[PDB]
């Protein structure tokens, strides 16, 4: 198993039942990640959580520790094993909870996720930090349903996007695809996570994913199904071969008929938002630290406002780090801190 | 850097990301392709290259020989090297050559080709042959003008289909996709390589790729542009989620306006045969055999047509296998052999 005296070390820090496990000394539960490594490459998720570590951030996973470990197949072969701070309910699985038993999450939860969602990518995307997901969904958001808590994790096709280096675009689940993403475009930003974001938000107020693709086809009919067709300028810019638009012909769905059978007293302020970050225009979509001040989180700040369970908000909902602070408007500074 | 006494004694039959060479013996061209052994896995290109040999068609590329080469950036790797027959020019070359200098390739020329690539997948689609090709592109049609033979070859991409187990779709290159394989289809015909050689024949006739997407999106669009709006029928056997025709608001572009800047007129016999062929639904595509007997091949008939250089045309045009003719029909043996 172990390939390092260093690796036998690390390992015998925990106890295995991916792999969960738990960390023998504290009693933490973790994860770990195991995955090849490759003479000629260095593995970007190590220096990526290893950069995310200094920060420790309440919203996203904290790296534990990393070892190495030789294959079965080919003991030549050596496997970097990444272990995580991880907990077994996933966004997913909680609001399928709900819709399994044919009632929506409460308001205020849906709401308070989304917020540290929010948080999570904020951070994420610090000139400082520079931290592309590249993969956000509701089976890599961890929850604690009753605490209010969320943590982003999986980043294991996360990458440091730079304008000097091209992309590929198969690496984010089809679902949560931007259109950029569909388009193929080598070169995207991390408004690629805004993209995701805003569709875990609808998929959070409907039970279901919001664009269902069974293809890369189907995944960009279900985007103009319901935004309906893009503008010449967005064509141009995201996908200049293709800007026939009679070939991209709808209306579009409105979100009170998306949103059919759930309702909420502020539908037309989570509307707003949701708008906001399902922009076509990468550049147009609402980034983190203006989302967070959008008036659909305004109840956020009422210390009258409590959890489903009539507990408190979590702590740290609005503990943020200097290096988040720093990087503020004042107007932010004002509502956030 | 031979892995046997058998590898060593074949690889000294020839001389030299593929490997052009010639054999010593008869002076013939050949080329040589290498690809990875995996201990777990059998090649099915030389199986089915194997398999071809037996019946020796005149449209399909022939095996000369199979050796094993250890490897370089790892000698334990062994290779397996494929030798087969090859002519300098593909039928890309041949036209890139005619419409290089703003013409047309000569129209008995096309004719000729199409006959000959359509017989080759006929070949191939025998139910005791069953391969498919998956890859069909000009690139991989190889032609002598001097003679008007062709030969279809690069089986790296091929397989024997069957509805017993799934498939890929990436293997055929992007512009000759068929619909099911845009949609990403795991289960499709040997029909996918009737659309193929329906694109390569409008390559013939335009000067460049028909449908020519930068996205698999990209790809259905150029597709529709020209084609017209799918039928409900299409999406519903292709596409079951994404059935919504109102999107594609399209009438298409009548062939005559496609091939405006090389206008031919044999053409109205050309445009039916290309219809034919790029049908939307995979069952609905003309067989091989019967678009032999199209009107527009009338021509070949005629021992008074010559290719442009005034030689007869090919010997081995009419010249069809036992394997064939036991599959034609009585009105296709009646027109053919």
């Amino acid at each position: 198993a172990a390939a390092d005296e260093r690796s036998r070390k690390e390992m015998d820090r925990f106890q295995v039942e991916v792999q969960l496990g738990k960390e023998k000394s504290t009693g933490m539960s973790v994860a770990i990640k195991k995955v090849i490594q490759d003479p000629r490459f260095r593995n970007r998720e190590l220096q990526i959580m290893q950069d995310l570590a200094v920060l420790h951030h309440p919203n996203i996973v904290q790296l534990q520790s990393y070892f190495y470990t030789l294959g079965e197949r080919d003991r030549r072969d050596i496997y970097l094993n990444v272990v995580m701070e991880y907990v077994p309910d996933t966004l997913h699985r909680c609001c399928r909870n709900y819709y399994r038993r044919q009632v929506a999450p409460p308001p205020i939860l849906i709401k308070v996720f989304l917020f540290q969602l929010i948080r999570s990518i904020g951070c994420l995307h610090l000139p400082s930090v520079n931290v592309c997901h590249r993969d956000i969904k509701p089976h890599n958001v961890l929850v604690n349903e009753a605490d209010g808590t969320l943590k982003l994790c999986d980043f294991g096709s996360a990458k440091k996007l730079s304008p000097s280096e091209p992309n590929v675009a198969y690496i984010c689940s089809r679902y949560y695809r931007a259109p950029e993403l569909i388009f193929g475009n080598q070169h995207y930003t991390t408004a690629v996570d805004i993209w995701s974001v805003g569709c875990i938000f609808a998929e959070m107020m409907l039970g279901e994913p919001i664009f269902r693709g069974d293809n890369s086809a189907g995944q960009l009919h279900e985007i103009v199904r319901v935004l309906g067709c893009p503008s010449r300028e967005v064509l141009r810019k995201l996908n200049p071969s293709h800007t026939d638009v009679d070939l991209y012909n709808s209306k579009g769905i409105p979100w009170s008929n998306v949103f059919s059978d759930h309702s909420l007293k502020d539908a037309k302020e989570a509307y707003d938002l949701l708008s906001a970050l399902l922009q076509y225009l990468p550049e147009e979509r609402m980034k983190p630290y203006e989302a967070l001040c959008h008036p659909y989180f305004d109840e956020l700040h009422d210390p009258a406002t409590k959890l489903p369970n009539n507990k408190d908000l979590p702590e740290d909902l609005f503990r943020f780090l200097p290096n988040e602070i720093e990087v503020m408007s004042e107007a932010q500074k004002a509502k956030l801190v």
